[PDB]
């Protein structure tokens, strides 16, 4: 009941309703000698977004270089000769919506073009207010994450809120649906480990904005400053990050381990009656 | 400040404020040809104990053959025999409180002489009434969990905290104080899946009762059937239940698995601000 509309990923149709959306992360294994499409990191790519489709992810997320956990300075030139390979091999042989995971406004249409579904922005249509432009144009689904380039925060939920109706603004004002935008709270992103902590406590404050909202705490740092354990072993951790993600309504979790977070996604779903 | 008194388990004492306390499920693996107190037996059981209480666990619960989840038809003279050479081993050479999985009062007295700390209790003080004097009188700690031999409920959770009232009143008219009073909601026991999930989803509840609550679903039936999977990959499904579980508030966790279990309620713990 939740929600009255579908998100609409061109050929394939998302509920928000039935239970918890899976994204799994690709990130490129970039070849040295070669900018992009050479058959070992392209295939490789394939290959992990096929396993992620079988262990039960619903979205595959494509991220070049210059995104995280990377952030390399490549020009845009370069990253789409990298990242649109990819997005040709995957959106071939794996039939899920792919999202783009960039922050720059010509790599999301080259993207697009190449045949991703959805934007997904670590900078909230602020870096490049033109990436807004480009979903309207498309007509696809834009992730806005929270995101700012300092750590001042006068009241950290009331300054979050702010800052994302803030892209809220720029998405609307470009010609963006609202059954386009989708917000994430950036945990992991300009916040300290404490910081963090309190964003997953009140989670629950980010419904008030009425847009589904995408969880992305994967191997997080303060999950480790929290166990004390290194990016390995921190399988218990992000889930602890789901699971309570999910408790307090949100509609996708953005994970690595895809088989694990899936399995608890269910079971958080069957539990809250999703 | 949820809580203004410590759990006194005679020499350990538990702070329910700090942390979700993590119970390791020890059940005996029987020798055949012996009735109890051979060194394979109870080496097994002391080898098993000391690899939780590095996992993690803050109590030990011990369970002979006619406790879950055998509830094999044996005498009290015959589990006397068996449960009790493990306590004394386990009390002897594991610094952690020992919780007696028993409802049989002659059995938790041993088991209490013997060196357990804590009585836990399946069938509530009502299978044994005497139980509950038992507990007075040796000033332990008693969980009671609730269980009935029906599934007719009116309706659930008015059902649930109605029946646990009923073993709160048998408790204390035997003279057990408040302090030592913990309850469970027997997740798994007399309730279909349907009504598991919905004591999940309104777990709660039993907090208005006044006493600290013990949350056990460990690999239980549910969990299987929700994700459709064998008891040896549970682990993800419990995960759910115990993330779940912590968020509403529950003070111990009744766990197989202490290594991962342990890990979430860690997590969990430093976000909801325990
Ligand atoms: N390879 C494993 O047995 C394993 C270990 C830990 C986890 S984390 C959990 F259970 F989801 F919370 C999952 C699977």
């Amino acid at each position: 009941m939740k929600w009255d509309y579908d998100l609409r990923c061109g050929e394939y149709t998302l509920n928000l309703n039935e239970k918890t959306l899976i994204m799994g992360i690709l990130n490129v294994t970039p070849d040295s000698f070669s900018d992009g499409g050479s058959y070992n990191e392209v295939d490789a790519a394939v290959r992990h977004a096929k396993e992620m489709r079988d262990e039960g992810a619903h979205i595959i997320d494509i991220g070049g270089e210059s995104t995280r956990p990377g952030f390399a300075k490549v020009s845009v030139e370069e990253e789409i000769k990298r990242v649109v390979p990819m997005i040709q091999a995957v959106s071939k042989e794996v039939k899920l919506p792919i999202s783009i995971d960039t922050y720059k406004a010509e790599v999301a249409k080259q993207a697009i073009e190449a045949g991703a579904h959805i934007i997904n922005d670590i900078w909230g249509a602020k870096a490049e207010p033109k990436i807004a432009e480009v979903a309207a144009h498309y007509d696809v689904p834009i992730i806005l994450m929270h995101n700012r380039d300092n750590m001042n925060y006068r009241n950290l939920m009331a300054d979050m809120i702010a800052d994302l109706y803030d892209s809220i603004k720029i998405a609307k004002d470009a010609g963006v649906r609202d059954e386009n935008i989708i917000l994430d709270p950036g945990i992991g992103f300009a916040k300290t480990p404490e910081q963090n902590l309190e964003a997953m406590r009140n989670l629950e404050q980010l419904n008030v904005l009425g847009y589904p909202v995408l969880l992305g705490t994967s191997r997080k740092s303060f999950i480790g400053h929290v166990l004390d354990l290194p990016v390995e072993e921190r399988l218990e951790g992000t889930g602890a990050t789901v699971c309570l993600g999910i408790e307090k309504g949100c509609e996708f979790v953005r994970v690595h381990d895809v088989k694990e977070m899936s399995r608890m996604a269910k079971m958080m779903d069957a539990m809250i009656g999703k």
